[PDB]
DNA sequence: GCCATGGCTAGTA
DNA sequence: GCCATGGCTAGTA
């Protein structure tokens, strides 16, 4: 399979994760039958564009965290999306925001 | 080509 | 570890 298959793919699975659910690059990844191919639904993610719609607020890390994304920290707005689809996040020492996976984890 | 750089993460320590 | 993108440079031709 080559790329910008694997993208639309990728778009697919995650335009399918429910409403106030959510999952992770890693499941995603092995979803679309590539599991080794985590980091690059990180990717994907990465350069959609803001008007899509596009669910890309619901995939966070297998940590159950919102993944950090260093560059553009403006990923807070990940955190609002969710929490006002109702899930619900906290923070850490260090930082961070998190949930509780088993929960709102997409279990298909 | 070799190498660093990422929205990574199963299995060690 | 895994793996695509993309920016360098040995060193073929």
């Amino acid at each position: 399979m080559r790329m910008d298959e694997f993208y639309t793919k990728v778009y697919d699975a995650v335009c399918e994760i429910p409403y106030g659910k959510v999952s992770t690059y890693g499941e995603i990844a092995r979803y679309v039958g590539m599991p080794s191919y985590a980091r690059q639904v990180g990717q994907a993610m990465k350069h959609l564009h803001p008007e899509t719609h596009v669910p890309w607020h619901r995939v966070i890390n297998s940590r159950g965290t919102i993944s950090k994304r260093d560059i553009s920290a403006g990923e807070q707005r990940q955190k609002d999306r969710l929490e006002e689809e109702g899930v619900e996040i906290y923070q850490t020492s260090l930082g961070e925001y998190k949930l509780n996976l088993p929960e709102y984890m997409w279990k298909p």
